[PDB]
């Protein structure tokens, strides 16, 4: 038994099927008053909001999923026809995402691929017709960020505006991405602070907006 598999549970019993905001609370509830969970919280989730209605993106890639609650969160946004693409290694972990989302109602607009991003990106154009995507939230292993922001620009992934939108950029932390968007002139850079008010410690996200090469 593992915490994503009680989530789920939890929100089985508490929230209402095809309602991605009750699944979200439910997700939020538990995770703030039961057992903690890194990738939700409120203040992560309305700058998520916030960036995916500034910008419409008609197709996300999501790298990292833990019970699903990043795309309920982002897959309940999009326009019609829009889609979220997932990545995640762990196969737990995406079978729960998956259950997550079929409560949700949303798994129309997202499809689960399992596993390593590495080996799963240089696949996109060929396997799944992605030419680009306008897109990207970075949630998954922390020493992933970097070499796969680079791998996304060696297969011509990126737009000019495509959205990088990286998670736990502070705790547990991700500098050296950090120095790569900041430092380069290929990304323009928004950090978000979150004060996670339960651990007393600060912590952020990352914006920044792939200009392309020049
Ligand atoms: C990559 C990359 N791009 N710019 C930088 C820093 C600002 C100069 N780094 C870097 C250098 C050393 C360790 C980790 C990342
Ligand atoms: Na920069």
């Amino acid at each position: 038994d593992t915490k994503e598999q009680r989530i789920l549970r939890y929100v089985q019993q508490n929230a209402k099927p095809g309602d991605p905001q009750s699944v979200l609370e439910a997700i939020d509830t538990y995770c703030t008053q039961k057992e903690w969970a890194m990738n939700v919280g409120d203040a992560k989730g309305q700058i998520m909001d916030a960036v995916i209605r500034e910008y419409s993106p008609s197709l996300v890639l999501e790298l990292g999923a833990y019970c699903g609650y990043s795309a309920v969160r982002m897959a309940r946004l999009l326009q019609p026809g829009a889609r979220l693409l997932t990545m995640e290694i762990n196969p737990d972990c995406a079978a729960i995402t998956q259950q997550m989302l079929n409560f949700a109602g949303l798994q129309d607009k997202v499809t689960i691929l399992n596993g390593a991003s590495q080996d799963l990106i240089p696949q996109l154009k060929k396997k799944y017709d992605v030419d680009t995507l306008d897109m990207v939230f970075l949630d998954h292993w922390k020493d992933r960020y970097l070499p796969d922001t680079l791998l996304l620009e060696k297969c011509g992934l990126l737009r000019k505006g495509t959205v990088l939108l990286a998670d736990n950029v502070i705790v547990p932390g991700t500098p050296d991405f950090l120095a790569y968007v900041r430092g380069s002139s290929s990304f323009e850079c928004t950090h978000y602070s979150s004060y996670l008010e339960y651990m007393k410690v600060v912590d952020g996200l990352e914006k920044a907006i792939y200009q392309g090469p020049s």
